[PDB]
């Protein structure tokens, strides 16, 4: 409260509303001003990474893949695929110790690191590929289940009808055990992982375990020719080494089946992990031992049959088969019984009890099943709970005392359900794959992301994950997906970007620091040094105008017309001088920062909203001319509205206007009035005084524009007559050298000349009420009343500044005469010297110059030399 | 003077001195304060390039490649490089049409246009390319001839060498002819021209007069059938299409022949665009009207021979020689006498007059090896006289009344006649070829990168150029010099990039406002504009410090230390309060500014120099805090250098140094205090007080970079005794949420404990001399000091602040004890309420807590949520 308090957790928390009542920061102001169930780690994410990742290739088509690869690039195939598993699980890691994930997985991990576009577009699409792997699951469990029921006998319909009944009954059962809270199919994850580490190791006994029963098929039990053998990769007719990589890959994927359970994990930041990384540790291990051990133990075919006779006739049979046995020996005649390339059961029959390993698949299946079941309606609900789909704005409710995406879970169910009765996995297996490869590369790319962006914030609490492995994770995932199935790949990247696009353009309001806002800054920041670099130079000058706006509502089309000569082309700093007492200001400019940023961003007003506090507009925008801008982005330019109300304000307000004009004069900036019908075809310049060329580069960057690229420039000056013709020609040679696109030159000699009797009468009447009249009163009370400045000096203000008003009063009325049919008019601005002539007679001077007529600009330059035409 | 001036050219002119004494612009301080040969388009332009594109092929060659290939793909041909060299020529157009091109060619328009880089690069390239197209043409020439006077048997040596023996001769003569000044070789050119045109007009007329002698060659005179079978692209055995256009390329070279003459020509932005585009229009018009003429006027192949009879027996005959006479029928078999494809002096029979021909070759080769070895100089020697290569200082005095690169005619002469002499033109044909290719790739990249920065200045005079086909024709030019050579582009490729390496790594010191200056700023600027959308978030806060440093020379260490936590992270701007009167200010800061940057960027500093002028330091840095920075890169730190001197200083400036922390703190800034020794292995940090988090982040920052990340950041905190252990533990919680790899957390209860009587006495000595001894003088003499602020209250400000010095002082030597060992420390700031401690009394707090110690960075921050532990 009053004194300040030794730091807390508590002022830390909750974010907008944490335990606001105790242990509540106090404020600067008030120090200075005067006055329900979660899972640890073991259960939550290192059983669900592995038994998710154990499916249907290890007990199934693992044999297939060692037999036709050979052992040294089956292994290589392994190890590729693990490269990839294990980098993205390295940058996983990374970004799940970063903050405190609240829920999902996949999606709010990479969401929250880089942006609610990459968050949402991966996220629906991760959510998808886990709901149809669902069914990719729990179809490899009916083709288990319907290769057992044929094997024996017994069948009930056609193999292709008999997959989907038994798939539909056990993905409906799946749906019942999950649906039942976490606990439950959480015991079921374990006893499934029980019977498939059962599994395991009754083939490594029964490898260990050779028998005469077995001897006829490609069964010998660790014979060292047999190893010799398979270490070539002997192929078959169609399958590639890349098709190989296609079929094993599938099994490597999916790892973060514990960070899709983020939501309900006990401690996140801690199990992801060491959960993941070591379930993809333990699971590559077994994987590779268990091929090199089937390959090292089997033979490629084998003609199994007792007549196939041990006897072993003295014939040359180069193939290694007969070193062991003439039983299944020399059978590449014909198709031969089965083996390795010839058979998918040899994980059965090389264990000890067949069921004890069929159990072994069967589990495999339905745990990696029910695994991808749950991930994805929590990715989903996490996904809709952000709202960045709204049509998805259900699926996110989540019944129950520990949010549980029911709904989530009835679409996903359906969605396997539908993905089964299709009965077409085959081909849309390549899809699905690079989908989890997409999901793999965009976490890669957040680390990388992550970690391009400086952002203090970013420090994550997991080491081990350098920037440029998790460059090459994404690297690779891309090259991999290309490699499943390239057209794939590119239906892949074109869903991706078709999500980016949706997202981008629909902007969800929400902000949860991206690293893309990271980056935002850091790239900016980088060109600004460069630009620090850059000196300067005539013709790369730009007008970078500081426009004392005010409240860039208050005038519109001046913004507007501002925007037009400084679009895309120099800087607009919108400055706003507020006034009062400072602590109110500053919530004030707290809350207009925002506002009007915002407006301006919405507007496509390519602007800078500036906002000071000061004592008077006079030393605000002092404060914003003096000190706004970064490096070689300072303003040059001052730029006013015409203080229209003048004869109504407070004649103490406009003497500050005017003294603002003599400041930006007095520190070198040029300064642009705009004077016109803010209430809602040639650009006529007359530009009598050489300025230094801003007068010709402000309508010249505005026929740049579109809106006034179809706009003639016709420019006016002023000379002597008997040398109208050469100060024409002078004039066109001269802004021709400076490449002005004029359209026609007009001279004047009429300026100069005492103006009509009801001009100057109008100009006195208007001045009378601050002419002071200098008449009576000769020292006393002309001083007292000079003691305050805005009075015009009678006597000696009009000596010569009065034909300086003469030649003032007839610019207007040459400009009514002449250029009252422009659409726009630059006019040199006219400068009175600093304290020798009254800030009223100088705002009389404007008036009676701008008034009644188009869109004015009185342009006075810096007289630096703005145009150039050398190169 | 007094007066403004109506603007005059003279305004603008010579850009340092250039008539100085008459048109002198006005100053606006001044009006403000109170008190020898030229060439026409013609000669110069259109003959030359005209002639130079004119050279080999037009005469020798073009038989050849109208026979292979089919007339409608020769035209093809011919279009292909006419779009190349079109485009490149609107290119060249619009770069030359922007200033006064003061000399040389491609160099200077590409330099002035995008930077020295690639204008150094490709002037050398070109200037290289040029010199030994010289040596291209004069070997034709050499080759015409030696086959002239072999048809004609008088010979001297081998051909190989009789060739090289006549280069010799006649590349000398055209030394002689160039190095004579520039009338005479114009006159040269001139009687060249219509030598040549008189050979065209001699080919035509034949062409259109047929006879009976030259019927039993392949000259038929206009046979439709002759046209309707050379319309087929009938090759050869290796000639493919790809080859024959590289074969023809090198006819189309040869452009801006007159644009390298710009130093020399009367009215350059007037005369290269209607020179070089009419003269490539002529040409190309000349090429594709010979090519189709020739190409309907004789056959593929011809047996001539008087005894091949016009008798036409009876056969089939499918070729459409017979069908035109007997004669030249049927040769297909052997290799027959001559032909398009079997012949090239084809050119010379068609005609009239051999000799008229002949000449016509003789006048091509030396007029385009005349124009390339007159341009390559001049190329050279304006890119010697920007010194970009200091080597090359050298070859560009150029004696004599106008300008001429001796020198560089010399070394031009050199390279030419060492090519001549090496004989291997057709191996280094394809390598100069795709120079040329280079540069004109570069002249439209000019052009595009020009129209892509915006830069007020660029607008050319000549349309006709917009950037997309200026795009197009780079892409072309790099695609053709892959098709040429594929290798020699690579090559090209490299020479390129290594000669930009070399010019941007020696940065000459000059400015000449190139597009890349204009691209810099504009990218800058647009990283900005999206800057400025982006929405703020506590996981991307960065500490972006304005640092008052004064003169950045005069603390260096602590502008190191501050840039430490700040490179490539927030923001850095050194601000500078400039003093005095405005006008000569106004120039200090103009000096100081360029100054104080070049030296930050000399020195790695990636800071932001602000110099502002203000009546004394306080209100100066009340400008920058209020004003400094665009869009989200505004300031939101301000960092100090303790005022070491304060015992010394003048009291009102450390009052002022105190209120400057207060301002600092009242517009919700935090505070950094550097307190180091400027004279010139743990980060120990005692947050006591939570600021906010900053405290942390700046020496976890100081840890994330290079220099000290080797070092431990271990952290002190204080807490009640009896629960130093829970204390602790709540600690380590705390910020392992903040994932701030701490070593070592100490808890400290001495805090808040009276400390040592030699320490308590000695603030009192040092507070002595201000804390007003407010005993006596009861209200009359005490109100009377006490009108300034600078003395401590005695009695009022040392009843709470008594406890709160102890604390300061407890502190000093609790650092003293434990944190002397550090590297650097990092404390919590005291806070003073405003207005209720004497600035003096702060100012000894601060004195009192930091003195005699390592670097102490003294951090208050915003009291905002800088740190997070959610994502
Ligand atoms: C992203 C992976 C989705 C699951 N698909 C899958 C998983 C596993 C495994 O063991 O995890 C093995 C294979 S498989 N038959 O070896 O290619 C798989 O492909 C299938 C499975 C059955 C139907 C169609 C395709
Ligand atoms: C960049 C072009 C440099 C000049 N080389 C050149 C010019 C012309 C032409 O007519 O301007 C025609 C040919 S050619 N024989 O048709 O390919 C040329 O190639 C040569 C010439 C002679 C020796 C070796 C190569
Ligand atoms: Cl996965
Ligand atoms: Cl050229
Ligand atoms: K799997
Ligand atoms: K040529």
């Amino acid at each position: 409260n009053t004194m300040d308090a030794v730091p807390r957790i508590d002022h830390y928390r909750h974010t907008a509303a944490q335990l606001g009542e105790k242990l509540l920061r106090p404020s600067l102001a008030e120090l200075h001003d005067e006055l329900v169930v979660k899972f640890g780690w073991i259960n939550g994410v290192l059983v669900r990474c592995m038994l998710n990742i154990w499916g249907v290739m290890l007990f199934i088509r693992l044999s297939w893949i060692v037999g036709q690869a050979g052992i040294g690039l089956s292994v290589l195939v392994i190890m590729m695929a693990t490269v990839v598993t294990t980098i993205t699980g390295l940058s996983t890691s990374a970004i799940a110790t970063n903050g405190f994930v609240r829920g999902g997985g996949a999606y709010y991990l990479i969401s929250r690191s880089l942006g609610p576009e990459f968050g949402g577009a991966i996220g629906l699409i991760f959510a998808f590929a886990n709901a149809v792997a669902v069914a990719m699951y729990v179809v490899g469990f009916a083709e288990t289940v319907v290769e057992l029921l044929k094997e024996h006998s017994i069948l009930m319909i056609d193999e292709i009808n008999d997959i989907r009944i038994i798939g539909a009954i056990t993905v409906v059962i799946l749906l019942g055990i999950s649906v039942a809270g976490m606990e439950w199919e959480a015991k079921a994850q374990i006893v499934l992982l029980v019977i498939l580490l059962l599994a395991i190791g009754d083939f490594v006994i029964g490898t260990f375990i050779p028998l005469e029963s077995k001897k006829p098929k490609g069964f010998f039990g660790y014979k060292s020719e047999i190893f010799n053998e398979n270490f070539g990769p002997d192929f078959r007719e169609e399958e590639t080494f890349f098709s190989v990589f296609e079929i094993f890959f599938p099994a490597a994927t999916g790892i973060l089946a514990g960070a899709n359970i983020s939501g309900d994990l006990a401690d996140p930041q801690s199990a992801i992990p060491k959960g993941t990384l070591l379930a993809i540790l333990i699971t590559t291990l077994v994987y590779v031992g268990i091929a090199v051990s089937v390959g090292s133990c089997v033979v490629r075919d084998a003609t199994g049959n007792v007549n196939d006779t041990i006897v072993t006739e003295l014939t040359n049979c180069t193939s290694a088969a007969c070193k062991l046995n003439f039983d299944f020996s020399s059978c590449e005649s014909s198709p031969c019984s089965y083996g390795l390339m010839n058979n998918f059961q040899v994980m059965s029959m090389v264990s000890g009890f067949t069921p004890l390993i069929s159990a072994g698949i069967f589990s495999a299946t339905l745990s990696s099943a029910l695994a991808s079941l749950v991930s994805a309606p929590k990715i989903f609900q996490a996904l809709c709970k952000d709202n960045i789909y709204p049509a998805f704005q259900m699926f996110a409710k989540g019944y129950g005392k520990n949010n549980e995406p029911l709904r989530g879970y009835i679409l996903t169910f359906l969605i396997a359900l539908g993905f089964i009765l299709i009965a077409e996995c085959n081909v849309i297996a390549p899809i699905i794959s690079n989908f989890f490869l997409a999901s793999y590369a965009l976490i890669n790319f957040s680390v990388f992301h992550a970690s391009l962006a400086k952002s203090p914030g970013w420090r994550p609490a997991f080491k081990y994950y350098n920037m440029w492995i998790s460059l090459l994770g994404a690297i690779l995932c891309c090259i991999v997906m290309f490699v499943i199935n390239w057209w794939a790949a590119l239906l892949t990247y074109v869903i991706v970007l078709g999500l980016y696009i949706y997202v981008t353009y629909k902007k969800p309001d929400v902000n949860w620091g991206s690293s893309t806002q990271a980056l935002t800054y850091l790239n900016a920041l980088q060109h600004s040094i460069r630009l620090s670099g850059v000196e300067d130079h005539v013709k790369n000058f730009r007008p970078q105008c500081l426009v004392m706006t005010g409240a860039p509502n208050s005038r519109p089309a001046l913004l507007h017309l501002v925007h037009d000569f400084t679009k895309n082309v120099g800087l607009m700093i919108c400055g706003h001088v507020h006034m009062g007492p400072r602590r109110q200001a500053m919530k004030e400019m707290s809350i207009d920062q925002a506002k009007y940023q915002r407006w301006l961003i919405k507007n496509k007003m390519k602007a800078f909203y500036a906002p000071v506090h000061a004592d008077d507009l006079r030393e605000g925008a002092q404060y914003l001319m003096q000190a706004a801008g970064l490096g070689r982005m300072k303003p040059n330019t001052l730029v006013l509205g015409f203080k229209k109300d003048w004869l109504q304000a407070d004649m103490r307000d406009v003497d500050m206007y005017i003294n603002l004009f003599h400041d930006a004069f007095d520190i070198q900036y040029g300064v642009v009035v705009i004077r016109l019908k803010e209430g809602l075809n040639t650009i006529d310049v007359w530009w009598l005084f050489d300025d230094g060329g801003l007068t010709l580069l402000i309508p010249y960057l505005l026929t740049t524009k579109k809106k006034w690229k179809d706009c003639k420039i016709r420019v006016f000056i002023g000379g002597k007559i008997n040398r109208i013709d050469h100060d024409r020609r002078a004039m066109a040679t001269l802004l021709s050298k400076f490449r002005i696109d004029f359209s026609d030159i007009m001279v004047l000699g009429d300026i100069n000349t005492k103006p009509k009797k009801e001009n100057i009468i109008a100009f006195e009447e208007i001045i009378e009420p601050y002419r002071l009249h200098e008449d009576d009163k000769e020292q006393d009370i002309a001083d007292k009343m000079k003691e305050d400045e805005p009075w015009r000096i009678t006597d000696n203000e009009l000596e010569l500044y009065k034909t300086k008003t003469y030649r003032q009063i007839r610019l207007n009325e040459l400009l009514k005469e002449h250029s009252s049919t422009a659409n726009i008019i630059v006019m040199s601005l006219p400068v009175a010297r600093k304290g020798a002539v009254s800030s009223a007679l100088y705002m009389a001077w404007l008036e009676a110059l701008s008034k009644d007529l188009p869109p004015i600009l009185l342009v006075r330059g810096n007289h630096q030399s703005v145009l150039t035409f050398y190169s």
